């Protein structure tokens, strides 16, 4: 758990199903999306 400063982190399993994620991070957090926009990059250095 946890805040960071120098945001909120979280370390998580792999095998754990998307609701409950989608019900913490919307509930205890911010509110809903009109959109959502994905990028992919991170393995140019």
């Amino acid at each position: 758990f946890g805040d960071i400063q120098f945001g909120k982190y979280l370390r998580l399993s792999c095998d754990t199903d998307s609701e409950t994620l989608y019900e913490l991070l919307t509930q205890h957090w911010h509110l809903k999306t009109p959109n959502l926009v994905i990028s992919v990059t991170g393995g140019a250095k």
